[PDB]
């Protein structure tokens, strides 16, 4: 008697955030969490940019379809058009496959 995985979106979630200790460094890795070697859909956004892929706002982040999000701004950048610096809280939504 086997089970059958149900690939559902986790909902927008957030492992790591700038208000924790350092601004950039938002690494939300699903790949080694839900099942290393999966193939499912990811959506990467910022709370203030829910429509726009985070790189487009002038960011250097990599929200990768095989592993999850990787926000790491190493090069300093003061100022902005948002009252926040580079690499701000980002979040992902991934469609991982589970049964209960
Ligand atoms: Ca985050």
């Amino acid at each position: 008697s086997p089970c059958v995985p149900l690939c559902n979106w986790t909902g927008w979630l957030d492992s790591g955030k700038p208000n924790f200790h350092k601004p950039g460094g938002d690494t939300e890795l699903i790949g080694d969490v839900c099942g290393p070697g999966w193939a499912a859909n990811i959506s990467c956004r910022a709370t203030m940019y829910p429509d726009v892929p985070i790189g487009q706002l002038g960011q250097t982040v990599v929200c990768d379809v095989s592993v999850g999000l990787i926000c790491k701004n190493e090069d300093q950048k003061p100022g902005g058009v948002i009252p926040m610096a580079f690499c701000l809280n980002y979040e992902i939504n991934v469609q991982c496959c589970e049964c209960v």
